């Protein structure tokens, strides 16, 4: 159900976060792939490390009225680096670093899909 409790990934960060900013920018919506957090957390249960390159994570923020769309594979999630905020962390993907601060407690997983 929440193996990761002890261990905080960013996945255990944005599975109870309601805000989330990108390198200081902040998103008014992101979404979650739950089906693979199931087998995420099924694997976690069973004390084995989880990695795929599938996504997990579409971050959407409106600069103006234009979509802004980050998607993040569940691998790169696992590779995020803990920073000394607290709250970010360190997506180096190849097209660039990405600051992910998860904001806010009011879980915004448990829409669908």
């Amino acid at each position: 159900g929440s193996h990761m409790t002890t261990q905080r990934y960013l996945l255990d960060e944005l599975e109870t976060a309601d805000m989330l900013e990108i390198d200081g920018l902040h998103a008014w919506r992101f979404e979650l792939n739950e089906n693979l957090l199931d087998q995420a957390d099924l694997a976690a249960e069973a004390d084995q490390p989880f990695a795929s390159e599938d996504w997990v994570l579409a971050v959407e923020s409106l600069d103006g009225r234009t979509r802004r769309e980050w998607r993040f594979s569940y691998n790169a999630v696992m590779e995020a680096e803990p920073q000394a905020d607290g709250e970010s962390w360190r997506l180096t993907t190849g097209e660039g670093a990405y600051q992910l601060r998860c904001l806010g407690a009011v879980s915004a997983s448990g829409e669908d899909e």
